[PDB]
């Protein structure tokens, strides 16, 4: 029950970097989407 | 302090389940935003 | 091998919480980003 404990944890981890990575992806395009609604309001004002 | 741990692990992997439930939530809404964006870039250009 | 595995388990919740706080703090923005948007799309329209 030990080393079943470890195989989860390593996978929890595992999964857990997958999110941080994720996570990074989506705030490099939520900055891109502030960005251009701030080109467009710029534009229209 | 086996069973602890095991029911421990059982509400991390739950918790990290609601959390990529969430971020799949946020990716569909974002893409929508992008889309938006991209239809008024369109328009105004 | 128990206490390895305690403090590991003891990490990950600690990045849990940050992730789902991070998880929060973008979906303000995101809504943020929805209504700046949706009141460019009424100025054009
Ligand atoms: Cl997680």
């Amino acid at each position: 029950r030990m080393k079943q404990i470890e195989d989860k944890i390593e996978e929890i981890e595992s999964k857990q970097k997958k999110i941080e990575n994720e996570i990074a992806r989506i705030k490099k395009l939520l900055q891109l989407t502030v960005w251009g609604i701030k080109q467009l309001q710029a534009r229209i004002l």
